């Protein structure tokens, strides 16, 4: 009845269906054209409907080749799961597990030591072992009331046509992605696809503006619904004195009532101000997604806190191995064993952990995470916390 | 025309009628004279216009008597001020500035640490030096999709009369408060206050009922408005077990869609459950603001990260003080001395960073607090975190 | 552990409260022990958590004896399901299923044809054997534009304080319910609840007024939320005349831009206006929902169209017996067999047929109704109709 | 002043402009060239100002030829009212009366038996002898918690781009539309107008999907304004299969919160449900409009319920002819007569009896319908019933 | 390091990106090309950032020359600014204040008496000297229940395509703009732009409809977002019949349920209708603001009162000269003099009694008009008033 393989270019047609079908924001397929670039030979799987020349598509799913930036700046070669879809027709025969599966086994041959993903809902991806580790926050400030403080760093931004300085955002953006947890290198595909939604389209969205800065800019737009909002869809700072100029000039849009912009937890911008309460968090909700694959490699790669002092302990993932890790100096080595556990969690968890967007002790009280003594907890949530605030870029 | 001093019992009267025009929430003056219990002799100043017999009151300020619990399960004495207000007739006098500085003055020389309060606005309070100290979050969880994790704690709990099971709830909030950075001491009479409010009334409230645990209770009530709606006022869990417990029996609330409470930001509510986006976060806000009376006292007494080696450095507080800080084995020594500062800072910020709510590193990145090296930074930031997250109290 | 019994009147304290808890329009409990005259000695069941003396209840549920009129003008004992709990503690353990399956012996033992209830949620009781039976409707008229149409019948109305004219308003809603299907004999202490709530209460209701005619009434309302609409909280109406005068007095309360009714699919004002739209239909729910308790006493029972030819068949209900199923002059005759089936039904689709609220060929598209011939389909959808359209009376 | 007469094409553009500025839907006239292929010669009315030269248009009406599927699968030539149109500036003139006259005249002299129209508004064409004759049910089913009953009949269906498969679309709309009352032929023109509207217009709506089974289909869309909202502008079905299997497909559009659908009352999809009540209706309201213009044609082309005994009576309808009318074998015989009558109805009325939507009895209640004998009433509320529920097809 | 100067043509595309980042309405900058031929040479300011080849514009403002009529039907030659912007990032620089100083010397160096403009916002203009002139009132008819008084005058109203009557919509705003205080003559380039916004747009308005009298029109359209709402974009009438007429043709359609017109406080629409109610005030605000550049100049042009006898007077404008007034039949003569000032106020407060559309003695209750004695307060707002109310032409 289904089968399972990698697509045809006479499967194409098909898939572009089920997602136009799927994804409301899916067209245009010139866009998904662009993706495709990103999509290694053997990155794609489909499910067809029986047998025989052209059965329909009914389930795909596919990955993409990116780089993410983890705590200590080091960047991961990632797989990053998109365009996952089942037909309405098919929903609980077990078509994404399968297609899940399958993937999961070629990025793991492939020898990724991490995937990665945007959740279109909460209650999916645990199942196969991912886990929240980035957290979207959205800000909403009242700009009438808005007051910088004495202290606030601060001329240098300039009010500019974003499609006329590709190459300094290109190379602030850069700058960005390489220090910051999270960060994902931005092809010149993406480029392209983000360039060109910045004019102003009848019946769809305003044109764009960009503030830039040496160091920084932020791209926004007057919303459609609301003309006194105005959206900032990105702001890449790369040092704080570019963060607060920016600021400066978006609390200027005089013509505007509400700036508003998502972005991450600790950002400092309520702090600019003299009133904290104006920079309003109206939203929040998990970002990236990570599943890791191979635990030792990816422990072994990222930077872990300086302030903690030398421990070691058994860490067990659930169906994914037991290891002892042993973190010091900021490295964390991460070896074979069969002694017995300290502690234990799925494999999802760890990937909420790795980021530092989520503290091993809260995971502990919710009884995700067992653990042998709090001495532990509190040590493996010192060491995996981030000196740079884990932060999310284009989603996926 | 204006004189500042210490209320007569002549002077009630006008001061509840202040008070009934300046809060909303206030009637009835009965529970005003509560919570003047807490107040000590000399806690309390006016402004009268004029001079004569009873001239009339246009401003009033007082603090009561509380003791505050901070990270390492150290209690302070704290001073919280409350009722606090001016005469719309009074406007921009300085009456704010006479009143605050007048009650400083006299919170000093009786040797209070720390004071505290609940900020009716956010722009208002940093001008004399107190800073947001802890976070209000409140989630809603849609209960109608509510499934609980497999590795979730669990019967225990029982549907319960809030009115007849106050000894249960007084010994539970006191092992509570004791535990928790932000926990405060909650004297009988407002045991008396908070048990009175559980009876419906008309026009107003409904009834509240309790779910009651041995190491944990929840107040609750179906909201006045929306009545698919249960509002959590007030929930204390004393283990993880209780508190997991506590949310099986709020999901259980069958003839509700809605379950909300304002609770702090590393609630593992979210965790609990199979999709972690039912606990949506609808608002957030500061709670409990600070202000550091004695820096080395207060530097001294709340206990801090072990895991952070020991360090030292310099800190100077804007006319506040400069001094050694020593910091190792989750112990300060802070001592006197004219060694160049290495962080700088108002004493507001301070009082943000006190109970750890508060990165140091973020408020580095606003430029409020001035520091040499990166690699201190980290350390501040280690150090002045806490173990158990910081919650809040009841408002005052 | 869990143990089910008939509550002692030491358990009703407990129930009190699992019903305050459970229904938001419970309080008061005074006018629970209205209701509970209504309750035949062992009419009631609980479920005690444990055992030992007083221990806790955690389940209720019980059952008032009511007459219910079904098509004919025939009218049944009838038992009403009512107060039906479980504990937001004890909610996936069985006491839902438990406390219905001995209430059933209960009154199936007791010689109850048939049982009955207000459903809650609509996903509950199908699988109990309870199918919707009733549909409740509600208009809302726009009567700024409602003009009558000439035909309309129609002085004979007068504008009257409730609880002055209970006499009047017995014997009129006395003979309503012994006409119409769906109909409910109304005792004198639900009159006593019901003329109470006719005051006016601060923060609560308005006062209630009624329009009175020899043949029918009407209470009602200013809601008070809104005050341009009225709420007919209550309209029985024995003839055509008295229906029409009832609502040219309402379109006459000039006061108002809107009056609002919950009433019957059937319900011919629409039809008295020059504009049928201005009669509204706001909002459609299921009513009054049946348990056919005991299939052959029950089909007997009610009077059948005369239209249909007598025709034969065979009647399986899963689970609740084979007959022989004869109708012919309006009258069946109900019999054991064991011939081969002709129509197949759970029991919870006969009780959704047996007022004639639902037509069996719908039930049959859906699948729920298997039968052999089209031509049988069609029998039993005109056989089943009512004369006199189903209506609702007070919810239980 | 204004005179009455057929347009010429130089009428043309006066007739675009009054059309425009009458109905938002208008634009395009493209469009409105596809409909008056519909138009026979001599099926339009215009009222010019004045005379001389190309006069202004300021009244406008035709009828279009259509056929109209009757109870007992009868198909019967309909003239279908629309483009009815007075301008602003001339209102209460006349000029509606004068020109429906002059179409019922033409439409009378041309043979039609009945006439059509879909209305503007609810007050404006009964008082020209058209009925409300079907009923527009919307239907929300919030498939979030939609789950099949375990009867319901359930692969077969397949997402599908509409304008690939018109073929199957047309054969599956002509089978529907024979078998179904309500049902319209929609001729190849109508075909080429609505499968242009699949595509997706930018600033308008969204592209169209389709689910197609071999015995019928779906076409939906999302919602511009709200993107978890599905519409579903059409569903035809010939099977009861076809029926469930479409919205076994439609619920599993988990990208969505709610599924709507302008529906019929008598539509299975609440019994497919485990809860009836996620089919929520959101809205009704009046579909087709019948004029009946020769009273023993009508009645006689129709067929009538087997199932009541033969029976005679006669009918009056005012200003419109009495009739001896004879009812039996599911067939009519209706004859001039003077005998005296039992029932009299104005024309609106029988329009509205005519298909079944609305049932003699409910009629009289309103007194729309007077009658000698209750007997009488029951007889011609069986007889007009129909066996397939009444439904309406596409707007015109 | 800023430099104010004309701008040169190299100056225009980062004028254009400003106006784009300043005015939402702004795009198209081909409809920017159209007025800019009512700017004179030398009637625009530029700022520019820096110095050096084409240093990016962060300030611009311009006037335009125009034809204002003011009472007793004189035309003043008025500078009308407009296009006025400051970059976001260069705010509170003080590069308004020069850009006005800079733009008000050119001003008057050129012999106008007037400058005006609409104000983006409340509080930014009274600084400059500019007055709030004329005052916006939007009403809202619910033409569902509005009938004609019998009083009201009345055919002679045409629904006409705007496209198709320039000529006739030209030559009546002609007539209109001289004869009423407000009324500005329409050049051109202006029937351009505003002929061509007629047609509709996709995922913008919908096409426009005009109702043509031989003494006045209006233009309106179905609202995008309301599509019972007609919107009336303007409405000129030349006499009271032209007046009444066009509302009868407004009412007249039938397919709304509201008309909503921007209008003037003195519109008759309310006392043509049997309720005046129905003609609801939804909202007001200022319209045209005038700075009179030339006290004396200015009010010798005006006509005055015949009503109010000879007066004379001292009139002071705060740093704007002292002058004797002397007004009689009609006409006033002021010239310098340096007697004692009988009244004062600052130069806006005269624009905003120079039309007649604030009283001299509400402007003296907010003292911002001190004065000698009532008797003449009383005199200068009987003399300033105007016999025909004061409108608003188009926004610039």
């Amino acid at each position: 009845t289904v089968t399972l393989c990698s697509p045809t270019e006479d499967d194409w047609p098909g898939m572009f269906l089920l997602a136009a079908a799927s994804f409301t924001d899916f067209i245009g397929p010139e866009s998904a054209t662009a993706w495709r670039t990103l999509v290694p030979t053997d990155g794609a799987v489909v499910v067809r409907d029986g047998a025989g020349p052209g059965s329909e598509v009914v389930g795909m799913a596919l990955y993409m080749d990116l780089r993410l930036t983890v705590p200590g700046e080091v960047v991961l070669p990632t797989a990053g799961l998109s365009f996952v879809a089942v037909a309405p027709t098919h929903r609980r025969r077990g078509l994404l597990r399968a297609m899940c599966a399958e993937l999961h086994r070629r990025i793991a041959d492939s020898g990724y030591p991490v995937a990665a993903l945007h959740a279109s809902e909460g209650g999916i991806y645990g199942r196969f072992g991912y886990g929240p580790a980035t957290t979207l926050h959205e800000l909403t400030v009242d700009r009438r009331f808005a007051r910088f403080h004495a202290d606030a760093p601060g001329s240098s931004v300039r009010l500019v046509r974003p499609t006329e300085h590709r190459g300094e955002f290109e190379a602030i953006y850069e700058r960005w992605r390489q220090q910051v947890p999270g960060g994902l290198l931005r092809p010149q595909v993406l480029w392209d696809e983000l360039l060109a939604e910045c004019k102003a389209a009848p019946g769809g969205d305003r044109e764009s503006f960009a503030l830039l800065h040496p160091d920084g800019y932020a791209l926004y737009r007057v919303d459609r619904t609301d003309l006194k909002l105005a959206r900032v869809s990105e702001l890449r700072a790369v040092t704080a004195d570019a963060h607060c100029a920016l600021w400066r000039a978006l609390i200027g849009l005089d013509s505007m009532e509400r700036i508003s912009i998502i972005t991450h937890p600790q950002d400092p911008l309520p702090h600019l101000l003299t009133d904290t309460r104006l920079a309003r968090t109206t939203w929040r909700q998990d970002g990236l997604w990570l599943r890791i694959m191979n635990v030792p490699a990816a422990l072994e790669a990222r930077g872990y806190a300086h302030e903690v002092g030398e421990f070691s302990t058994v860490l067990e993932v659930s169906d994914g191995g037991r290891f002892a890790l042993k973190i010091g100096d900021g490295r964390a080595r991460c070896t074979p064993t069969d002694a017995a556990a300290e502690i234990e969690m799925d494999r999802d968890v760890l990937g909420s952990l790795y980021l530092g967007a989520h503290r091993a002790s809260t995971l502990a009280a919710a009884n995700r995470l067992r653990t042998k003594d709090s001495q532990l907890l509190r040590r493996l949530d010192a060491a995996f916390a981030s000196d740079v605030p884990v932060q999310t870029a284009f989603e996926f």
